[PDB]
RNA sequence: GGGCGUUAAGUUGCAGGGUAUAGACCCGAAACCCGGUGAUCUAGCCAUGGGCAGGUUGAAGGUUGGGUAACACUAACUGGAGGACCGAACCGACUAAUGUUGAAAAAUUAGCGGAUGACUUGUGGCUGGGGGUGAAAGGCCAAUCAAACCGGGAGAUAGCUGGUUCUCCCCGAAAGCUAUUUAGGUAGCGCCUCGUGAAUUCAUCUCCGGGGGUAGAGCACUGUUUCGGCAAGGGGGUCAACCCGACUUACCAACCCGAUGCAAACUGCGAAUACCGGAGAAUGUUAUCACGGGAGACACACGGCGGGUGCUAACGUCCGUCGUGAAGAGGGAAACAACCCAGACCGCCAGCUAAGGUCCCAAAGUCAUGGUUAAGUGGGAAACGAUGUGGGAAGGCCCAGACAGCCAGGAUGUUGGCUUAGAAGCAGCCAUCAUUUAAAGAAAGCGUAAUAGCUCACUGGUCGAGUCGGCCUGCGCGGAAGAU
RNA sequence: CACAGGUGGUCAGGUAGAGAAUACCAAGGCGCUUGAGAGAACUCGGGUGAAGGAACUAGGCAAAAUGGUGCCGUAACUUC
RNA sequence: GUUUAUUAAAAACACAGCACUGUGCAAACACGAAAGUGGACGUAUACGGUGUGACGCCUGCCCGGUGCCGGAAGGUUAAUUGAUGGGGUUAGCGCAAGCGAAGCUCUUGAUCGAAGCCCCGGUAAACGGCGGCCGUAACUAUAACGGUCCUAAGGUAGCGAAAUUCCUUGUCGGGUAAGUUCCGACCUGCACGAAUGGCGUAAUGAUGGCCAGGCUGUCUCCACCCGAGACUCAGUGAAAUUGAACUCGCUGUGAAGAUGCAGUGUACCCGCGGCAAGACGGAAAGACCCCGUGAACCUUUACUAUAGCUUGACACUGAACAUUGAGCCUUGAUGUGUAGGAUAGGUGGGAGGCUUUGAAGUGUGGACGCCAGUCUGCAUGGAGCCGACCUUGAAAUACCACCCUUUAAUGUUUGAUGUUCUAACGUUGACCCGUAAUCCGGGUUGCGGACAGUGUCUGGUGGGUAGUUUGACUGGGGCGGUCUCCUCCUAAAGAGUAACGGAGGAGCACGAAGGUUGGCUAAUCCUGGUCGGACAUCAGGAGGUUAGUGCAAUGGCAUAAGCCAGCUUGACUGCGAGCGUGACGGCGCGAGCAGGUGCGAAAGCAGGUCAUAGUGAUCCGGUGGUUCUGAAUGGAAGGGCCAUCGCUCAACGGAUAAAAGGUACUCCGGGGAUAACAGGCUGAUACCGCCCAAGAGUUCAUAUCGACGGCGGUGUUUGGCACCUCGAUGUCGGCUCAUCACAUCCUGGGGCUGAAGUAGGUCCCAAGGGUAUGGCUGUUCGCCAUUUAAAGUGGUACGCGAGCUGG
RNA sequence: AGGCGGCCCCCUGGACGAAGACUGACGCUCAGGUGCGAAAGCGUGGGGAGCAAACAGGAUUAGAUACCCUGGUAGUCCACGCCGUAAACGAUGUCGACUUGGAGGUUGUGCCCUUGAGGCGUGGCUUCCGGAGCUAACGCGUUAAGUCGACCGCCUGGGGAGUACGGCCGCAAGGUUAAAACUCAAAUGAAUUGACGGGGGCCCGCACAAGCGGUGGAGCAUGUGGUUUAAUUCGAUGCAAC
RNA sequence: GGGGCUGAUUCUGGAUUCGACGGGAUUUGCGAAACCCAAGGUGCAUGCCGAGGGGCGGUUGGCCUCGUAAAAAGCCGCAAAAAAUAGUCGC
């Protein structure tokens, strides 16, 4: 009984080029989290190790039917997992420069747990212009309408 | 074929046991309802009268004047508004003692608040009970109020309570089953009576006919579990400490073999008793079922016995089976319904006896031979101890002098290096074999800078009868501290 | 009940006081329907107290103490 | 200011000020069934209802629940409404069945029908409602911060250990020598809050809490004195109580704490004044607790009613016009199966009544208009258009018209909104008159008017008003759980046999999963073999009931009662001797026999399932059969018998067609049959002693503690039992006094010591003497101040109310 | 001075000119005082169409408690009261005297034939240029920020702070007067030169759509990034490299 | 403290994250640790004595080598920090 989750501060800050929706594996005593709505995917950024992906810094927060007591840790080095046709070309993408890949939403589809995966670019950045290119459209076609109309 | 009848003499009286409908054995409810009666107190209200002694405080307005151009504002003066103050009569009831079959079925005493107001008050009219009135407390409506009081249906009703009065004689229960808006009541049965009718009927008991699955027992099986052999392969290697790993102890590991367990929901075993059914002797008031009259009771405790619950705790709970209590007096357990003995027809200044007792209170063995106790246990209770004891079976020393006495010897190797601080036995693991054996410890025990030592272990010697220490026992000592 | 009870209106004398309060008095009234005796504990109503002052205790309940006019003097606080 | 007279003056109530809402005056509302009467001889700046209470600053979010307001397209529906239908009567056909015309009937209820409700918005100064969880910052601290789930929406203004805050005496500070109260702040507000109002606030309060001065018998600790009682003498002279008394202490027993019992100790009989521990002292049939199928009031969306309040029907109740509804004078009369001069003939005869029982041209004013056509009318003519068909699963709108999925005029025909009028009625409008009368009647006129208001019926509404249920069981009640039925065990070897004792199940499934006939016979393990895989299909081997029974558990099963295949229906009709089974109701087992089966050839077998669970009394009604009856006769609308339907009536042998709560305003009947305190009885837990040695303590078990475990004691603390007490012993603390125990707090004696001495530790003895004051708190306890030789642990109805305080 | 905006009536302040007569400095400034004083806000009542904070909803939004839309209450309106701050700006206190011009616009007046809208004059207010001269300049510039006089308030760097205490002032909101410790050494007005603008116009270039090709699709030639590496020896590391 | 509710959108039922990871099966080829024999190739050979090793050390008690007595190996410790792009930013 808990709905679509979302970790949407990301998309208008990076790059989003190519998409690709991973599965994952949960290890042991955390599940019922996502299916309560209880969730933590801040800065959440796969670092590529070993060909052996995984997520790092996300808090995934212990239940308490499960006694918070034997239970696994919030963060946790946890290892994702992603087809080896869609897997094992993308290092030649992301291995480059500031890139990482980061996590998008741990939604759940065909009655499944999973996380999506996209390649992003860059913070170091004047983030601006196509932040002003949207006041660059909607004034110029409210001027023109004005222009045209009028 | 069955089921229900024809084997049936019934009515109307009178006495009577019940059941029925009427209050239905009697007294006893809070209330519910129908008529009535009350607003002399009180609750509000209404018309018309009265009361408020004495002091204070000084509002508004008004002047005499400043103030401005008027106003505003302001100075003293007058004027006296107030749910204003202090405090009488009057009200009111806050605090405290007294008084509580007091003086009074709500008050005295001493302090207290309001006291020209939403006041108080005289007298008189109005408001009716599921109604009034209410600064509204469920307070008040005649000392009574979550529906006043007075008659009546009222003999409301009470499945609950206490009482029910003359005598003798007979028999004599139950506290259980089921079912209950049912647990405290009643019904049907089971149990006691009174009458009728009927059979060796039932009852006790020897032999005989049988079905059991309790106790006890047993582990193939449901399931349990300890250990060895058999044990795959393992997280441990002492050793790589990078390795294909030098691998093996207080480790686990199969359906496995051998042994041992336990057990209400385990049984291939299995009584004792209990019960039903036949055959037979005696015996008893036919004690037995069948019908009929009338019950009572359905709240049971203990005590033994096999058991669920509880802590093998209760004068506990809840059932089985039996005795007693109830419903049972008598004796003894000091008294003490249940315990142990025992059934009170009645009288006797009559004998025998059960249980329990036989010094005295007090009725009887100061009896006997044989023991045990020395603790006033007997006269309140143990895990545990012990040269207290009494008995018995041993077992090893025992006169080729041993048991404690009493006297001597008690070591070289070896301070073993160590590791402490010096390490001889001493603070500490090792090997303590052995030189030299009459016999003597790389140390049994102390100590402190180590020490230094010290005895002893273990023998020799002296010395002239029992020991020395384990079991089994009856009796007993301590542990054994409570409130008048 | 010959009961510390309960009810309204009319008149207010002297003397110190603001005054019908209270005090002592007049005119008028009554002296309280059981009385005598002794001077215990104790109860009630009462007076004062060495020294300490709330230690008492639920809490200064009670008691004590203040108390009248004239004049001086009089805070934070306020809707003045 | 004022209230519980007779225990409560307060924080209660009431007030002015405000906010809302109702009310157009015959008000609105209330009492009275009505007449009227208040409101008010007033008129929205007035009155009623409710909410909070001066002013000062303030009064935030939510309309989902709930109510109220408006709105009416649809769903929804009474009273009326009887069209259709459905079943018996009887003229008559029935030779005898059976159909059965009108009439009276009995039944079913299409159709017209308002409010309400469903629905549409609003409104919180209407009832009310106002969240979680998680993450980072400069590691410490939180988190402005993002995350994301639900609601209608997340408590903002101010406040906050408070009159509210348990844990809690939260923390810190001031006040104190010390402060569970107080005062200030702080947030972590279990469970503050904005008109059931928040935070301030001067003034007052017989007010709640607290601190200081001055004061004192309030106190340490009382002393005299002043009086009235109390005491003796004289006079009068009572009550509440009482089974009876020749009425001693202790220990034990005992419906369990003795003035009476058993033992023992002590006591000359009898007064007088005091004291109040005991006679469970005296009063008030215990009010707390609960059983009662007693009782009262009270509430709400508990049950049925019911005053009112509203909605409609008809009557009181009337006429013309606009709109009507079916009707109401004759049939015009429409017509596509892809088929097509294209507007086609239900059964039926097969082709013409016409043609003077008077047909069309052509232009085109209506109309079916997929332009194929047409129902074509008729405005000046004196006359022949169609029929088989051309495509024919269905031949002509060419020839009857009982006249239709389809439609018109002219009059007739009645419901509603319409409108107007007055004659019914209202007039608590005006004026005159009885007359001396503001009522009443009568008249004059004016206004309103078929509304309104009444009656009968009916719908929605409705704690304003009344009647009552609200179950029992229980190791006291409520709370929870349980209640029927099936098997085991408890169940003590026949049957039976308890608990809120132990583990489970069931409210069905099966037209085959039943029937007979013939067969067939298990899991498990190993070997071998294709994708074979850890367990599939196959072959053998062991295996020997360790599998399976449509489901729980037990007892069975191999002749199988399991697993197949073949047949087709005995999962039969009427009976049933004779038994097991319960109190009965009643469920259970059936051999054998009559009818007609099935299976197999036959002897034989089947009245269910391998058995035990899978259900429900009675009434009340509907269906079918029913030569049972049939209120005069003959029928039947109805009643019997037979088959059979509608119950989680589950509290299951069922008090009703349907039923929750509060009482600390309380009331009656009872009981220790059953509670709270106390007594008794256990004694696990508590406490306090002993026992075993891990070890600590430098070496060294016991100077001194002792983890692992043991035995035992007193009868104290928390608990269990329900014996005594419910026609009543009063219960926490403190104030007052003594007494006893001894497991000792000092004083006293001694031992051992990691005891040098001062002092210590810890046991052996010993109860005779002593055993504190303050603050906080009700407190005992507790904390702390500060003493002290020490400030003992306990029992004694947690000593002590016929002696007091009453916090 | 804020402010003042249809039309009419009533009542009324003030200005400016005509040509005189008139009293003779009665004049100027003014701390404190008194009075007015936008809009917002507050109190009492009213009326409340539109508009429209807080408020609700939709979005845009990475977020949006805003800009946009959709609705909508405080208020804006009236009357009577207090408030007494505004960029209450011409950021120019009041009164005077003088110092060259022009172009307007407003209103009043003298004369000439105004035959017609005409001609030159003196007035009054106001706008735009602009000389002398002054200001850092910007600019003002007979209405001065020029030349002088008469008083009057006001500043002594920015923050702190126009804040706190305290007094007055009112119901309040806060108006009213008005410190300090401390802490930087700049804040600051004009101008100029760059650069930039989601500011402007104007212009270019295969930069743009017009059209043609291939890149990016799979392989395959070349290089690089990274991954591996005893090492694969360095550099080229968006635009300007592969 | 007891009593109820919540423990994956199956809730008396049968996962398909097609999701590179750990463990298993099938298809597959040539090295001896996946397997074996001395003929097809071939000489001074095997082992027990005994002895030794990369500026330096270690392991299988042993991997190259050696004949009456001494010189040379694959991997591990001391050390090229063998972090390559480092986590999301400016200083
Ligand atoms: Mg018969
Ligand atoms: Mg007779
Ligand atoms: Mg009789
Ligand atoms: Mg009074
Ligand atoms: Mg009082
Ligand atoms: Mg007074
Ligand atoms: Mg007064
Ligand atoms: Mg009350
Ligand atoms: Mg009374
Ligand atoms: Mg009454
Ligand atoms: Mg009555
Ligand atoms: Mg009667
Ligand atoms: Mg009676
Ligand atoms: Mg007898
Ligand atoms: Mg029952
Ligand atoms: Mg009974
Ligand atoms: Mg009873
Ligand atoms: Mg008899
Ligand atoms: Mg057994
Ligand atoms: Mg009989
Ligand atoms: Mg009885
Ligand atoms: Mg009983
Ligand atoms: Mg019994
Ligand atoms: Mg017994
Ligand atoms: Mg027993
Ligand atoms: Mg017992
Ligand atoms: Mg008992
Ligand atoms: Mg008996
Ligand atoms: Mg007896
Ligand atoms: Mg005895
Ligand atoms: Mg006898
Ligand atoms: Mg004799
Ligand atoms: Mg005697
Ligand atoms: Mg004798
Ligand atoms: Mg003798
Ligand atoms: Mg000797
Ligand atoms: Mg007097
Ligand atoms: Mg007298
Ligand atoms: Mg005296
Ligand atoms: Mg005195
Ligand atoms: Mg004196
Ligand atoms: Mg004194
Ligand atoms: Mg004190
Ligand atoms: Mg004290
Ligand atoms: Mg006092
Ligand atoms: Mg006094
Ligand atoms: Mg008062
Ligand atoms: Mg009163
Ligand atoms: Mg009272
Ligand atoms: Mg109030
Ligand atoms: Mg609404
Ligand atoms: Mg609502
Ligand atoms: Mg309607
Ligand atoms: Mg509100
Ligand atoms: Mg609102
Ligand atoms: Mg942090
Ligand atoms: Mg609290
Ligand atoms: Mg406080
Ligand atoms: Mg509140
Ligand atoms: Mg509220
Ligand atoms: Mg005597
Ligand atoms: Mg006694
Ligand atoms: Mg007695
Ligand atoms: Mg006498
Ligand atoms: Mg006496
Ligand atoms: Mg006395
Ligand atoms: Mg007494
Ligand atoms: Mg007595
Ligand atoms: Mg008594
Ligand atoms: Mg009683
Ligand atoms: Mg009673
Ligand atoms: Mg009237
Ligand atoms: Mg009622
Ligand atoms: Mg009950
Ligand atoms: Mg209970
Ligand atoms: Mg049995
Ligand atoms: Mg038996
Ligand atoms: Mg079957
Ligand atoms: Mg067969
Ligand atoms: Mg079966
Ligand atoms: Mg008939
Ligand atoms: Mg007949
Ligand atoms: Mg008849
Ligand atoms: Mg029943
Ligand atoms: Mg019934
Ligand atoms: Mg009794
Ligand atoms: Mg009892
Ligand atoms: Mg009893
Ligand atoms: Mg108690
Ligand atoms: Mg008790
Ligand atoms: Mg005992
Ligand atoms: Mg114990
Ligand atoms: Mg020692
Ligand atoms: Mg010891
Ligand atoms: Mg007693
Ligand atoms: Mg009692
Ligand atoms: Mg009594
Ligand atoms: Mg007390
Ligand atoms: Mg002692
Ligand atoms: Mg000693
Ligand atoms: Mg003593
Ligand atoms: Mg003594
Ligand atoms: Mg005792
Ligand atoms: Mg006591
Ligand atoms: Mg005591
Ligand atoms: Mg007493
Ligand atoms: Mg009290
Ligand atoms: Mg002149
Ligand atoms: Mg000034
Ligand atoms: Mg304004
Ligand atoms: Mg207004
Ligand atoms: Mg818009
Ligand atoms: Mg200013
Ligand atoms: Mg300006
Ligand atoms: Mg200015
Ligand atoms: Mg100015
Ligand atoms: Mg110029
Ligand atoms: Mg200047
Ligand atoms: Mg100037
Ligand atoms: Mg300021
Ligand atoms: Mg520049
Ligand atoms: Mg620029
Ligand atoms: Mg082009
Ligand atoms: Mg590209
Ligand atoms: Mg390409
Ligand atoms: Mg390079
Ligand atoms: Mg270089
Ligand atoms: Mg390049």
């Amino acid at each position: 009984s808990a709905t679509i989750a979302l970790n949407k501060r990301a998309r208008h800050e990076y790059f989003i080029e190519e998409e690709f929706e991973a599965g994952l594996a949960l290890q042991g005593w955390e599940v019922k989290s996502l299916r309560a709505g209880k969730a933590n995917i801040s800065d959440s950024y796969v670092l590529l190790r070993d060909g052996e992906a995984f997520l790092f810094g996300a808090n995934i927060t212990p239940m308490a039917v499960a006694s918070t007591h034997v239970v696994c840790d919030p963060t946790r080095t946890r290892k994702l997992l992603l087809n080896q046709r869609e897997l094992d070309s993308l290092y030649g993408r992301v291995n480059r420069e500031g890139y990482t890949v980061v996590a998008l939403s741990l939604y759940w589809k065909n009655a499944w747990c999973k996380v999506k995966i996209g390649v992003a670019k860059g913070k170091k950045q004047h983030d601006k212009r196509s932040d002003i290119k949207e006041r660059e459209w909607q004034v110029d076609k409210a001027r023109i309408m004005k222009n045209a109309h009028r």
